[PDB]
């Protein structure tokens, strides 16, 4: 077996972000790519941020040791602007830029050509299929689905897709990664949703539907599930959370796939905050408004 | 207002016990009904059983205490197997019988006839349409759906359902008599599955159907959702406890109702486990294998 162990992490948004600063904390050499020096600064500033602050929590009893932690884990993480310069001595790359087929594929085809015979590919992609950007490449044994949760440091879950051309070997050092990680892998086919949105969104769109339809408060619905269900948070806290474009958009792609289907209807409700861009948490208001931090 | 005191329970089941024992537990005076001494005997017994397990440890620095508790608890519990008999100045009557329309129709419009004119009635059920229920009576003013959820002395919250025909006066009733309980009221209308069991057997389904379908396996399914979403128990390992056949009951009248809506599409899996008795842990085999 090849262990994964230089990974070239593709996007350092929230997303991004997340995945190289676990893969390094764990003692794997990173490579955080972005289209610019700024945003790769930015972002590893946001990193360290966390780094900071988790280590001023679990060595409270240390300064020192706890600047240490930080600068052992920052210091495993380079940045290029260009993913294409290193991928050639590079593992895994496990991409997570803009939710879109046709730039992923684009990026996939070209770093195709400069990574190594046995680097594995892998999308942290939410609704788009594997298998379409495993295509853009001729590396289709060696790609696959490797799908994390926000916050990444914080879930403890990480979906990895097999397409029908993943190979055994590509998977099963998928998994060994995720718990090298720290997380625990789980085993999904390719197909809209994987396991959690394709469980979770549905549900949330029905919450707002019940809603809309004048049933019950938005308050009222949260609760129920909060204390009845034993839900973290209530549905319509939680689409705050998620965000509401970040929903939206996924619910349009399989409302795309098939509008007969009565659950991918549109939300009327829902479309309109995402008009008026109350995305939720990320601009202070969302179904429910927040304080503006 | 009108302040709930004294209580009729009618089925002293798993919900009607629990019922019974939080309604004692906080002050007011119960009387539950069922069909048989016997079942009555072992009702009871279950409570206090229950609040024996609690007292031990909330009393345990002065047990006398603890005892009396229980003791007082229990003491305001009657038992009948006559409920037509004790409706005649009851307050509230929650009831909690068989999931089966009929026999609850023709129990409250017997029971109409002889509680007194303030009495509020109400029902526990999970799919029935409280409305097909308050009109086998002529106090559909004062009936309404007061949904609780399993184990009772310990689920804080409570769907007050209510209907067009359901007074604002009873509503508040209601309100009011659910916080005396201790717990937590929310409100929705007499639309099925209120709200947690309208946003969560579906969903229950679904997780079935992505297992059907071979997209994962049960065990992964259970983790995702809940490490992924943060849930207490995956949907398979819920299933189990809430009851296969209780579930499957629930989607059915759906289907039947609306076989054209594909969230409540039979699962050949659900059925056949349904079929061959295995109802979850209340059988010790569901979707898994138990003790
Ligand atoms: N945030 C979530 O809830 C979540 C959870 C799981 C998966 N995802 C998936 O992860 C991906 C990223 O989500 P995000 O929330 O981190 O996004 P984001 O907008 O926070 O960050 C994306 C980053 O990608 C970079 N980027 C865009 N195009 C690029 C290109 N051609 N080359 C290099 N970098 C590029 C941007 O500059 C940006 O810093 C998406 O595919 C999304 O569907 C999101
Ligand atoms: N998941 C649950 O267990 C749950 C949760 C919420 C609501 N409910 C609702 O609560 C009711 C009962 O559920 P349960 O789980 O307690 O059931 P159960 O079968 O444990 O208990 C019902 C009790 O009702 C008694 N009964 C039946 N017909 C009667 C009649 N005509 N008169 C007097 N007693 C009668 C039985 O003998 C039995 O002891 C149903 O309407 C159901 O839909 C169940």
């Amino acid at each position: 077996k090849i262990i994964v162990k230089h990974v070239t992490v593709i996007g350092g948004g929230l997303m991004g972000a997340g995945i190289a600063q676990v893969a390094a904390a764990t003692g794997h050499t990173v490579v955080l790519v972005d289209q610019t020096e700024d945003i790769l600064a930015k972002s590893k500033k946001g990193i360290e941020e966390s780094l900071r602050k988790v280590a001023k929590k679990k060595f409270a009893e240390n300064p020192k040791a706890g600047d240490e932690f930080v600068e052992k884990t920052l210091s495993t993480i380079a940045t290029s602007t260009d993913a294409a310069s290193v991928v050639h001595s590079t593992d895994l790359v496990v991409e997570a830029i803009v939710e879109n087929l046709k730039v992923k594929n684009e990026l996939f085809k070209r770093l195709d050509k400069r990574a190594a015979e046995h680097t594995i590919f892998a999308s942290n992609t939410s609704s788009l299929q594997i298998t379409s950007i495993a295509n853009a490449t001729t590396r289709q044994d060696r790609f696959a689905g490797l799908h994390f949760f926000n916050p990444v440091p914080v879930m403890k879950l990480v979906e990895v897709i097999k397409t029908p051309m993943t190979s055994q070997k590509t998977f099963e050092s998928l998994v060994d990664f995720s718990k090298a990680l720290g997380k625990h892998p789980v085993s999904c086919k390719d197909t809209p949703g994987f396991i959690v949105n394709r469980l979770l969104v549905p549900y949330l769109m029905e919450a707002i539907r019940l809603y809309e339809r004048g049933d019950a408060s938005k308050e009222d619905i949260d609760t129920a599930m909060k204390l009845g269900a034993g839900y973290p948070m209530g549905p319509f806290e939680l689409l705050d959370y998620v965000g509401l474009d970040t929903t939206k958009f996924i619910v349009d792609g399989w409302h795309e796939m098939d509008a007969e289907n009565p659950l991918h209807q549109p939300s009327p409700s829902l479309n309109k905050l995402v008009a008026e861009n109350k995305f939720g948490k990320k601009t202070g208001e969302g179904f429910y408004k927040y304080k503006h931090h």
